[PDB]
């Protein structure tokens, strides 16, 4: 659970969580880090990994009508318009665009083959408790899907190893093509502004998943990665931003030579 002799970790709304070293892969602490829950939009990180593995950032696609129809939220993809893989990754990661997700899946061969590719990729990473049902993290034909706090940081750790991902996820904003003729899209990960040394994160929410989060931070040459699942913020209670900051602060204060397990 945590190293013998370390100080208490303050509780927060997230029901499962884990704190790991992003570079060493060592686990510092966890609560039910292997219990499965729906991932919501944290799974968009797994989608981004498949896109980065298979698609050139300069490659383009002309969106279909089906690409542009999706449940909240959307970046604003429009039918008949052209988009680069980089632009779709911006929409996917900065504002959690489900149309961007749809459109990337189009490029990877459709919804079904994209989900299959995502599940194959998770297996190769050792994320063996993860089952995506949609590219977006929305509910789909197979239901809400599944992952675990452990599997989420494994997936995020692999994404952070790609410097393209590390850059996009930490981007404050980007310019996205619109029908007049560019719109500023702003990174929704508030940890970037709330917690110094934060280097990126992905939030998620559905009714089935409740709130989810996976992200990383750096302090003095040390880098940590955390994931948090299945939480609801109560009025006057700690937020996901509070708990993320507390987990990072606990982890950086921990003896740098201490760990409880390996990813």
């Amino acid at each position: 659970v945590q190293p013998a002799g370390s100080v208490p970790i303050p509780d927060g709304p997230a029901q499962t969580w884990i704190v790991a070293d992003l570079d060493s892969g060592q686990v510092l602490a966890g609560r039910d880090q292997n219990v499965a829950h729906p991932p919501a939009s944290t799974i968009k990180v797994l989608l981004a990994l498949v896109a980065l593995d298979e698609l050139d950032l300069n490659s383009t696609v002309v969106a279909d009508v089906a690409d542009t129809q999706a449940e909240c939220n959307c970046v604003g993809v429009k039918p008949g318009r052209s988009y680069t893989v980089r632009q779709l990754l911006d929409g996917l990661l900065l504002v959690s665009g489900n149309d961007a997700a749809n459109t990337l899946a189009h490029m990877l061969g459709g919804q079904d083959v994209t989900v299959a590719k995502m599940n194959a990729k998770a297996a190769t990473l050792g994320a063996t408790s993860t089952h995506a049902t949609t590219p977006s993290g929305l509910d789909g034909p197979g239901g809400s899907g599944a992952s675990t706090a452990h599997d989420l940081v494994v997936i995020f750790r692999a994404a952070m190893a790609n410097p393209v991902f590390a850059q996009i996820i930490a981007e404050p904003s980007a310019m996205f093509p619109s029908d007049d003729g560019e719109q500023l899209i702003v990174n929704q990960d508030e940890l970037l502004q709330r917690y110094p040394g934060a280097i990126g994160g992905k939030t998620g929410y559905t009714n089935a998943a409740r709130k989810t989060f996976v992200g990383a931070a750096a302090r003095g040459g040390r880098r940590l990665v955390i994931a948090m699942m299945y939480g609801l913020v109560k009025e006057g209670g700690p937020t996901y931003w509070d708990q993320a900051a507390t987990l990072f602060d606990w982890g950086f204060a921990l003896n740098p030579q201490a760990s409880v397990d390996s990813l």
